[PDB]
C-alpha cells in the first residue's frame, strides 16, 4: 500500500515568512499502518490583526489560553515528522514559514521530500475557476467549508490526497 507521509498545514498572522509568525501548526501523519495527528496553537505576544480573527476565528484570548511556546512546538513537530515525506497544498508557504522559524531558534531545518497536492489538482482538474483549496475540494466531491484552522485544514488536505490518483500512484 501507501508509503508513509505527513500532511502539514499552518496558520500565520501574515504572509511574510521573515516578519510574520506562526499561530497554529497541524499535521496528519499516515505512519504506514494508521493515522496520527499533531496540533498546537502558538503563544503570541504581538497585536493579532482582526483580519486573522475573521478568517480563522483565532483571537489573542485563544492563543493566551491554549498557545504553547513556538520553539518547544517546533521541536515536537520535528520529532513527529522525522524524515517522512511531507505533503501539503501550496506547500512552499508552510515550508518557508517553518524553516524560517526553525532557523531563528537554532533548530534543524527540513530536508524532507515533499509533494504538493495542488500541483496534482492543477493537472487533473483543468477547468476549475481557481485553485484555492476550497475550489479543489469541491471538484473532488468534498463539500466541507475550509475553516482556516491548521489541523482541520490538514485533515481536508489529507482526505483530498486519498482521491488524487496521480499522487496515489507516486506514493505506492
Ligand atoms: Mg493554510
Ligand atoms: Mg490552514
Amino acid at each position: 500500500g501507501s508509503k508513509p507521509y505527513v500532511v502539514i498545514d499552518i496558520e500565520t498572522d501574515g504572509l511574510d515568512e521573515k516578519k510574520n509568525t506562526i499561530i497554529e501548526i497541524g499535521a496528519v501523519k499516515f505512519n504506514g499502518q494508521q493515522v496520527e495527528e499533531f496540533n498546537a496553537l502558538i503563544k503570541y505576544e504581538e497585536k493579532l490583526p482582526p483580519t486573522i480573527f475573521k478568517l480563522t476565528g483565532i483571537s489573542k484570548s485563544l492563543l493566551d489560553q491554549e498557545g504553547r511556546d513556538l520553539k518547544e512546538v517546533l521541536s515536537e513537530f520535528l520529532l513527529f515528522i522525522g524524515d517522512l515525506t511531507l505533503v501539503g497544498y501550496n506547500i512552499h508557504f508552510d515550508i518557508q514559514f517553518i524553516n524560517n522559524k526553525l532557523n531563528k531558534f537554532g533548530l534543524p531545518l527540513l530536508i524532507n521530500k515533499t509533494h504538493d497536492i495542488m500541483r496534482y489538482v492543477k493537472d487533473e482538474k483543468l477547468f476549475l475557476d481557481n485553485y484555492q483549496l476550497q475550489t479543489a475540494l469541491k471538484s473532488y466531491g468534498i463539500e466541507d467549508s475550509v475553516p482556516h484552522r491548521a489541523l482541520k485544514d490538514a485533515r481536508l488536505i489529507y482526505h483530498l490526497s486519498t482521491k488524487v490518483n496521480k499522487f496515489l500512484a507516486r506514493m505506492k
